[PDB]
């Protein structure tokens, strides 16, 4: 334990002071939203057991950016937690008591610095069976389901769509965007075979840059048209996606083949020579060789006739066979080839569905992604943050801060590559320059000499 | 740890003193062979630490023979072998140290009755490089390698043959046999993939009773000849296996079908409605339901023209076609099904090659079976050992002596079908009835009141 | 072929049928009535109204020369063209519904019901053979119902069904039926009994369901079973109170069975990532690398034969102990004796949990297959005569026939021109499904209180029985037709 | 078919080549050698010897009226009937060796080289396109040899080679060579070097090799790529230190990427049973085991939407914690703690060396790559211009080809009648193997720094370029044949 704990110019790490990788995760994707580091930095208090844990916490960021060692430890911040009692009740209490030190620094004083950062609102317009309604709902974190979905965008669309629109059904719409946009990515589906809930493994993918223009309200009548158009679309996707299966996997009996291999084969039987008889009747470095002729072949097999080969073949037989086979499989090489096209054409057309500029106006940058790996209430949690001045992707793992890449995160985080996948998702406005609020220079904390203490205090290094 | 360590009319188990299991496997082999049980029981002594340890068997087998108790305490026997320092080097000293004590007990009064049960004698005869030889060996325990063999016979035969005979070659032939009959099976091979020898999890089955009639030196002429045949027989058999692979990975390409399927579904393409348009220009319980007449169907699909189809054809097109390819899909399955009445009627033949009367003089019965599992100088070892009096196997698993099967037998010995597999079978002689000489009735051991004091100091249970 | 040798009839085995352009389903059909003895009877014997569809009396006819020469003929097949001909005739209007081999089998049907109808004049013998009852009694959303339905062909539908009983009992089945109106209030079920049973008792075997990722219907190939005999005691109406209370048992053990099977997976395909393996392999291998000699290094750097004696029970080939990656990098003596200690106890705790839970699984299996096996549930035996069975696309494919010889005692195959000497083991492995692309559509079983239905006429007679003696006639055509081959 | 427009070329695309009866591979060699323009105006521009095999100059002139269509006749493809003819009846002998299409290619090549000759009366201008020469310097256990073999189409064995550099230094090397007696006696080997090569460069792909399991020979599937400019410096008998030294370093690195190989794999299929799993996996779910709530019991008992707001990094959906099996009986807290701290350990152990060794690996990968990428070892290019495929039996199957078009900088698919532009995308397909059932039989490459071969004649001339204007006479009689189908 001789120099160990000591910086190069990299982020502070956290100990684990048990299994508080979940508490890891959550504060350095906090930490590392320097607004809201600002509002815990240059905090001072005025119900619970919240206004000593915000302080704790104000000890924790002090000593993560006056850094001095490799990695702090989280413990006094813990045990407050600890002591108010799974890890999702943890990170609740947690914003809980953030929430309400806040609000008692403002209502002495609404607006609260953090729930303004956070919290959105979308409106629910439906029908209950005829009955209309219409909500404006605040919002937080907004929860998906991850069953069945290829990417983030299919996500979050059924989950602001429920029944059928026109009968009961329900729309939901942005309204105010939160400037810290956060996602849960649900992988919990209760398997049968099993007789439990588990995570669920399939690819998930999601973007560095989200454009959330089609799930805003003032866009809900184009967003609604081009959103029938891929439902035809996708009809249209079915019937070739179908058709073409029928060439791949050809075939009435249990074992199915593609068919221009069945044709293929099939006239290479008949084209074989007939054999008309049953199949159960019976360090060379030290040669000369000649020179070899352009185009020949030189190891070519003995042509003798051996089975599987037809017992005999009339020659009127076998022409009729060679350009019946030879143009069908024709026939089939090019529709498979123009299914083919249609498909990637038709899969092209959904995929530039809302590329148009008037549905690319509201960007949220990739800020934060929160990954678990294991058993549902067990496992552990890292997380992959951007550092936003470098532009570069670490990987936050208790103690281990490591410089990562887009390239990491996505085997990490995506789900399939690894028995890890993303559990969150954490967007920032990218017209909010505000939550990127550097010190200017036309390290030395908001803090009162604490980081200065433990600096100097680890300064002492005995050598005997 | 009240009234656990208690017999119910079953055998002992031994205690497993760190990692011993290779030692309960050996003993309790050694103690199920009546005869030897009888030859350390009733030893009396007249170099090495070896009397010592004859001396501590005793007190071992006597315990293990008068019971009381679940299962006994090696520490004292394993303690002096552990002094003398892979499990192959205990085991050796162990069976020397045991010999030598049967040798003073001889060369005091010459045949070692140890050694007159587990060494026996072959005739080695061969050339080298034309120059004849001709030597008897004296062996003990057959070393066999198990590499690419499917049985015990087919494993040995390949053990007493070496090169080519008739150029250099050898041939071994057992003249001496012993009693007690062990062979070694050898998983250990280089695996180039990892980089390590590994052993081999290949299926290799041995019988209940095994004929060593053909192995014989006084059979050595005609065992040569059926040998011959053999040869013929499986060269005949391959051509057959090799032929019957065409009829079922039909194709040229990388990708090969069962020709049959290939000719059916040609037909069933040829004889498809044709379309000549391409594929891309596009709590019921409340019914009253009709009487079904016999031989009908009634959820049979719609018969309208889809693809894959021709896009067209000629009514002398289809019909040339449809005499093709059900003429030579009736030839193909004709020629499947001789080639495999073929190749079974081989088997046959080879599987009753050495089973006429003069050839079925020389049972052995499978007395012991050690199985090993895990890592090459790790693992563990238990036994499975034939209870004679009783005709039953049973498994001695350090502790669990638990009444066992010989389908429980083959799953962890075989190999495949588990991660253990067999490293050790132990044979008896049928002729041989001196192995299991049982004490007469027309338990009260050889010992001097040892079992009874051991019987005692455990009937002491404390009751509070 | 051309040489009339070829079609000749080789004495002891049964008359084929020409396929006349894609009549498979007609020779399957036919050749299945023909092996009814008492039906062959009814076409042999018959004789049409005195005074008299203008269409189902000469196919009646027609088919009247066709079975005489199934029973008597010196040629190997018969042409069933002149049959077929009058059948297809009736479809020959381009502005029908749609012409399905089932459509077409309905129709021959119709027109020997009819003609026996007409005969009649009563009690119609085909229909006495062929059609039965069963009662039909259930809720729907809690309004009680009561029918006795009259039935032929009792259509089964394949799914995933391992056998026959499974098969039938699920379509015989729906929702939950109960005594009191309460203890069905806002239900719907429904439940089949037989009343009546036909001694010619028919099944379809529905493999068609529509194929998603295709977009059609294609036959399903999943394996099921059916026995030679089967004892239909369970579904009927008289035995409704015990089947009932053996059904609920065995509900109650299904769903014992499902916990334990739910459990047993767990053990078998441990893990929370995308691949899973078996738990006692986890806990082996886990322990394996615990007790490996430690490697404090990464593992990278870059840029005839006369033998010796062998001792009982050793290793020769034993490989050597040295250590190698994958290690542990260090390891303390007190967590190696903790780790192998843990390891071991849980693997024998998993290893014997596997053994309980299959011993479990197995033993309520055994307890519901014995569930319908005593004396009072094996009193309704009906043994199989026919099974007809078809291969390839749906309106499209072949049909061939495995019917049994009862004098003899042999099942035979009915494909065609072709008659061969079959066996049960033949029949299963394209009857069955899954082990050839053929699979049967339909099973006829025979009552076997019903003697009579395959008996022969008492004296045996198995010589030409009808007075139409045109059969003669044809042998003698035959017969001169040989001559005139050799004669050339 | 019949219709004369249907058989019209449209014109700015090259014309092709009826079949004739299984002449696929005809099209093939000679559509290859008629897109080598320096060849084309060989055949073109040839008069034979003024006083003069019976069959050799006859064939040259056929095929001289062949090329002359190629160039400029109206029509889509040309009948190459009376040049086959010529070739097919030097076969007509029943008493032959064997004859398979390539002695037939080898007597088309024979008898061009023998008109060529005749004419030199010397260099023969076909013999100096396509022979170069290569030194073959070896051992003979022990004892040395040096020949000059001259050469003309260098044979490959395509096996498992990656690539054509794998696949020709494989073939130019045997054994190990060296300067001194000592350092090879009692050993064989030998080495191959180019010491003159020809214009145009051609290679024999060989995929036949004999199956054991199928008894007879057949073409291997495995995918082997080539450039489309290949540098054949390494291969020169000039560059022979320099690539000996680079030869030897190659040695040197695939030993150490072995050893890394062997070591990954044991992290990657960890196991001693039958069935192996990632190491990693191995730990991380013996401690989802250990890290499971005890259970103490045995596995056996037989016989619109209002939603509430979520705060961040928050789970709704998280399923119960309640004791489940498979789960230890029992575990300390002390035993928990040792377990803990081994496999996460142990885990990030394994995870770094997993990732070490696939650094490593990839690393030595590249330098083996980039070995012959510097400036001295890219000096002698040799540029694709022919790909010939073969698809099917061995003895049967399709030939077809892939040309390149080098004035209009394209790739064209040369199957018989139908000449269609392709892609270097389609080429890769059809010819690397694998892809399809098709794969290259022979590769023609031409010297970068030969500019002649394919250059057109100055003036750009590509006008009918031979006197003998029969090509007029086979236009006129086209033109007269469009006429008379419009005309009936
Ligand atoms: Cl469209
Ligand atoms: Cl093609
Ligand atoms: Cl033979
Ligand atoms: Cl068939
Ligand atoms: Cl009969
Ligand atoms: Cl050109």
């Amino acid at each position: 334990p001789y120099d160990r704990k000591r910086q190069d110019k990299a982020p502070v790490g956290l100990k684990n002071v048990g299994n508080t990788c979940w508490f890891s995760a959550v504060i350095q994707s906090l930490f590392n939203l320097l607004e809201f580091r600002r509002l815990v930095l240059n905090y001072k208090p005025p119900e619970h057991r919240n206004l000593p844990f915000m302080r704790e916490l104000r000890y924790l960021f002090a000593l993560l950016v006056g850094t001095k060692r490799k990695y702090v430890d989280p413990s006094r911040a813990v045990e407050i937690l600890k002591d108010a009692f799974d890890v999702s009740e943890f990170t609740h209490k947690l914003l809980d008591w953030l929430e309400d030190a806040f609000q008692m620094k403002a209502e002495e004083e609404p607006k609260n610095p953090m729930v303004e950062l956070f919290y959105g609102r979308f409106l629910a317009v439906g029908v209950l069976e005829g009955k209309k309604f219409e909500n404006t709902e605040m919002f937080g974190q907004y929860p998906l389901q991850v069953n069945g979905f290829k990417d983030l965008h299919e996500c979050l669309e059924a989950a602001m769509i429920e029944g059928e629109i026109e009968k009961s059904g329900q729309e939901h719409w942005f309204t105010e965007l939160p400037p810290v946009l956060t996602f849960e990515l649900s992988r919990f589906e209760f398997n049968q075979a099993l007789g439990r809930p588990e995570k669920i493994h399939n690819k998930l993918e999601f973007p560095q840059v989200l454009y959330l223009d089609r799930y805003m309200h003032r866009n809900r009548e184009i967003t609604r048209i081009k959103r029938e158009e891929i439902k035809r679309l996708k009809d249209y996707l079915t019937v070739l996606q179908q058709r073409l299966e029928r060439y791949l996997s050809y075939g009435s009996g249990p074992k199915r083949f593609p068919l221009v291999d069945v044709l293929q084969y099939a006239l290479e039987f008949a084209s074989s020579k007939p054999v008309c008889t049953s199949p159960v009747d019976d360090a060379a470095i030290s040669s000369r060789s000649v020179i070899h002729k352009p185009f020949t072949q030189s190891r070519i097999p003995p042509d003798l006739p051996m089975h599987p080969a037809p017992r005999h073949i009339t020659e009127e037989e076998l022409s009729v066979l060679e350009s019946c086979l030879h143009r069908w499989r024709t026939e089939i090489e090019n529709d498979t080839r123009d299914l083919q096209e249609s498909i990637s054409r038709i899969h092209r057309t959904i995929e530039l569905m809302y590329s148009d500029k008037s549905m690319i106006q509201v960007p949220y940058r990739l800020h934060a992604v929160l990954v678990h790996e294991g058993q549902a209430n067990a496992g552990h949690y890292w997380a992959y943050i951007f550092d936003h001045r470098e532009s570069r992707w670490m990987k936050y793992n208790d103690i281990a801060v490591t410089k990562s890449s887009w390239e990491e995160l996505v085997r990490d985080s995506f789900g399939g590559y690894r028995n890890a996948s993303a559990y969150c998702l954490m967007y920032i406005n990218d017209k909010a320059q505000f939550l990127i609020q550097e010190e200017f220079n036309k390290p030395d904390l908001r803090d009162f000499v604490e980081e200065d203490n433990q600096r100097f205090e680890k300064e002492l290094e005995e050598w005997d």
